[PDB]
DNA sequence: CCGGCCG
DNA sequence: CGGCCGG
């Protein structure tokens, strides 16, 4: 079984002529950062959508952060590093694609790490830094002033 | 294909 | 939304 430092370093998003997509990195290291100050591993979408989508905004280049942040949500979860439960209860789209925004606000469904992958990273803080700086050496190589502060990861990142 | 893009 | 683009 892949580890969770494999896991990460085969999400290899689209490489646009602005660069990759960073909506999978952004919610990965926001997701790191949440197991690190013991945050809930499971949290609604509604909350997640509101803490993550001005992140997306800021470090991801996207437009429409709450646009932007339910594609990760759900795409996540094909590489094996992500759980949504109620999955079974949203609406797809886009000939299964992704389900609609509706469905995600109206269900608003709870999703996070896997619990081995989470427990991982709260027992092993070096597992969590080196799986958050690999991230940020590959997304964020020059690396934004507020960008550790904003993801919880200052003290990780010592 | 399948995850972001864009009529 | 949901079909489209293209890495």
């Amino acid at each position: 079984p892949k580890t969770f430092h494999r896991r990460v370093g085969d999400v290899r998003p689209a490489r646009r002529a602005m660069g990759p997509a960073l909506h999978r990195p952004v919610l990965l290291l926001w997701a790191i950062g949440q197991a690190v100050a013991r945050a809930p591993r499971l949290q609604p979408w509604s909350t997640t959508r509101d803490a993550v989508a001005p992140l997306m905004e800021k470090y991801g280049q996207v437009e429409d952060g709450v646009d932007g942040v339910r594609y990760p949500f759900w795409a996540l979860v094909r590489d094996d590093l992500w759980c949504v439960e109620q999955a079974e209860e949203l609406t797809l789209t886009s000939r299964g694609r992704r389900p609609t925004l509706e469905s995600l606000n109206a269900v608003d469904p709870s999703a996070g790490l896997r619990e081995d992958d989470y427990n991982l990273l709260r027992s092993q803080p070096e597992a969590a830094a080196s799986a958050a700086a690999g991230l940020i050496a590959r997304y964020f190589h020059l690396l934004p002033a507020g960008l550790l502060e904003d993801f919880g990861l200052h003290e990780l990142l010592a």
